[PDB]
């Protein structure tokens, strides 16, 4: 279906708690929470090939992958990882990540298109799940 589009954030829950697990100190967590409320996501989907651009006020990152094929990106706190995306259903995908170097919490993300037209992103570190909700621009 239609993950493709320009998405703007309307809600962000538990992001600070996620960063805390990931070792980010309090002042930076607060500033990162503020940056997250300006998050925008651009998606182009062709079959199971995805191009995804996630940006805030001063930063932009591009993610390109094909479902089922390993690729490299970074974790939320910015560490290089190897990632692999699989479908969980018609309109939900789940990404498992593995650190390229060292150790750290187990991280992952999911993206889901709901029947109400929302895009739901979850990001996980161990026990803690951040949920962000987007709507089309
Ligand atoms: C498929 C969508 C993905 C994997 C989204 C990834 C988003 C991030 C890695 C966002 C990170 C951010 C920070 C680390 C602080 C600034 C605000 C965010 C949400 C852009």
């Amino acid at each position: 279906p239609n993950f493709s589009g320009n998405w703007k954030i309307i809600r962000s829950e538990n992001f600070e708690e996620l960063l805390k697990v990931l070792g980010v100190n309090v002042m930076l967590r607060k500033i990162a929470v503020a940056a997250a409320s300006k998050q925008a996501v651009e998606i182009k989907q062709e079959g199971d090939t995805f191009y995804i651009k996630v940006s805030t006020t001063v930063y932009t990152t591009e993610i390109n992958f094909k479902v089922g094929e390993e690729f490299e990106e970074q974790t939320v706190d910015g560490r290089p990882c190897k990632s692999l995306v699989k479908w969980e259903s018609e309109n939900k995908m789940v990404c498992e990540q593995k650190l390229l170097k060292g150790e750290g919490p187990k991280t992952s993300w999911t993206k889901e298109l709901t029947n109400d037209g929302e895009l739901i992103l979850t990001m996980t570190a161990d026990d803690v799940v951040c949920t962000q909700v987007f709507v089309r621009e």
